[PDB]
């Protein structure tokens, strides 16, 4: 398997979802980008992974259900099996990647994307090794009722340019944001 990265957009007041939904008016080209990020491997064969809770699953349309051309892995404990679309079913981030490693998926997943939410984000965070993070900065306030955990900036490394990352300030629907890449290994 390939690397461990974790992707979010989120406002200046660190929102991430209010009510099952975007905090903000979507952002197409945003979207767009997390769409690319996720499902583009590097690796001839292979797909990438994305792992995300259950509540960040039933957060996409029900006809947009599973993420088109890659793996999805639904974390619930509740859940006895993967939600209809989904296609695997773990019931820890740790069971999860242990998961990876079995014969069935050892040589299919490249990259593994955590994709929400906040519990997840923050366990993926907080996990030892080498990961990345991939963050839009929305950059207004934003009603949230669900937020980012916090970067602890003496490990995670804000990098000063990733390749098919642009650099500069975006604007949609009169929101601008920006993308950043960070990256840990400990
Ligand atoms: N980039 C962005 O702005 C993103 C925004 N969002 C937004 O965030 C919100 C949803 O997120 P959030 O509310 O945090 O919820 P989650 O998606 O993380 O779902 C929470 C549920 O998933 C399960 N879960 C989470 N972590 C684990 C774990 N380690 N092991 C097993 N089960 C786990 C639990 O289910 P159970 O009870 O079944 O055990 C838990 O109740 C929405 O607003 C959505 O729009 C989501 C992703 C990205
Ligand atoms: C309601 O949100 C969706 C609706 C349909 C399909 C996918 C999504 C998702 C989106 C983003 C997750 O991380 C993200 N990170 C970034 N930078 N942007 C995003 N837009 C997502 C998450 C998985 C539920």
């Amino acid at each position: 398997v390939g690397s461990l990265n974790c992707i979010v957009a989120v406002s200046q007041n660190m929102g991430i979802g209010k009510n099952g939904d975007l905090p903000w008016p979507p952002l197409r080209n945003e979207f767009r980008y997390f769409q690319r990020m996720t499902t583009t491997s590097s690796v001839e064969g292979k797909q990438n992974l994305v792992i995300m809770g259950k509540k960040t699953w039933f957060s996409i349309p029900e006809k947009n259900r599973p993420l088109k051309g890659r793996i999805n892995l639904v974390l619930s404990r509740e859940l006895k099996e993967p939600p209809q679309g989904a296609h695997f079913l773990s019931r820890s981030l740790d069971d999860a990647l242990k998961l990876t490693e079995q014969p069935e998926l050892a040589n299919k997943v490249d990259m593994v994307w955590i994709v929400g939410g906040s519990s997840v984000y923050k366990e993926a965070m907080n996990h030892p090794g080498h990961l990345k993070l991939f963050v839009t900065r929305i950059m207004q306030d934003f009603e949230s009722d669900t937020f980012f955990p916090e970067i602890d900036l003496e490990k995670y490394k804000l990098l000063p340019e990733y390749p098919g990352v642009l650099s500069d300030v975006q604007e949609e629907k009169g929101i601008k944001y920006k993308f950043e890449v960070y990256e840990k290994n400990d």
